[PDB]
């Protein structure tokens, strides 16, 4: 028995590869002959069909302007998850590539504010994302940024570099472990997409972060924004800020917190 998200596969056409998802290719396509969509597919043997479809099931419950929106599901093999098309690709590639070279702090903080707004919704809905990072943010026209890849997201009831230590070690995933990941994402934004903890392997990251080590202020990043990162990286997850606070802080940043900001060479 199917629900009202289900469509027939013949209503989809797949034009062009957009890249590799976690478990199969993602394609740009059209739906019902007039809607541009993205279509996540499942590579054979990677994982079971319904484990793949848990991603679609979580997106059925989520609807916000800063989260990539589910459109439709084909729940018979070959499975397709059909969703909103984001024309500028993943944020990580955007930051690393030609276009991000001219991004400066006002645009980067505005992207962080949009991401914080989507995560504030996740927060209000009592969900956790667990895979928050620049590779899982998608960019659209006018530099809209949206939270994507809900493959691990879940109603509240792993790469150590982005994952809060209590989640990596003990599996304690809460919205505060996502707040930690958002702090790491802020470093990806202010370094034009560099890998966090440069020159450290995972085991060193784990040992050091447990000893109190935190990344220093990126070059030309204001101390006030590095302070925000350090708050997101507090050892005690309950001392980390809420996404509601991060959204407001970042939206108001250049009036309330850095009214004297001056452009630099890179930020
Ligand atoms: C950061 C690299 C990366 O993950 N790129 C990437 C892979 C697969 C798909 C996409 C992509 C691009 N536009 C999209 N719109 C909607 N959904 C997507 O994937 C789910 C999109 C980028």
């Amino acid at each position: 028995a199917k629900d009202a998200w289900e469509i027939p596969r013949e209503s989809l056409r797949l034009e062009v590869k957009l890249g590799q998802g976690c478990f199969g290719e993602v394609w740009m396509g059209t739906w019902n002959g007039t809607t541009r969509v993205a279509i996540k597919t499942l590579k054979p043997g990677t994982m079971s069909p319904e484990a793949f479809l848990q991603e679609a099931q979580v997106m059925k419950k989520l609807r916000h302007e800063k989260l990539v929106q589910l459109y439709a599901v084909v729940s018979e093999e070959p499975i397709y998850i059909v969703m909103e098309y984001m024309s500028k690709g993943c944020l990580l590639d955007f930051l690393k590539g030609e276009m991000g070279k001219y991004l400066r702090l006002p645009q980067l903080v505005d992207m962080a504010a949009q991401i914080a707004s989507g995560m504030a919704y996740v927060e209000r809905m009592n969900y956790v994302h667990r895979d928050l990072r620049a590779a899982n943010i998608l960019v659209g026209e006018n530099l809209v940024c949206k939270v994507a890849d809900f493959g691990l997201a879940r109603l509240i009831e792993f790469p150590i570099k982005w994952t809060a230590p209590e989640a990596a070690l003990y599996g304690r995933f809460t919205i505060k472990s996502d707040v930690w990941s958002f702090g790491i994402l802020l470093t990806e934004l202010t370094t034009k997409g560099r890998v966090p903890y440069p020159g450290m392997v995972n085991r060193e990251v784990l040992d050091q972060v447990e000893r109190g080590y935190r990344m220093p202020c990126p070059p030309e990043c204001p101390e006030s924004l590095h302070d925000l990162m350090c708050q997101c990286w507090r050892k005690d997850p309950e001392e980390r800020p809420t996404f509601e606070y991060l959204q407001a802080f970042l939206e108001d940043y250049f009036t309330s917190t850095e009214p004297q900001y001056q452009p630099g060479e890179n930020l």
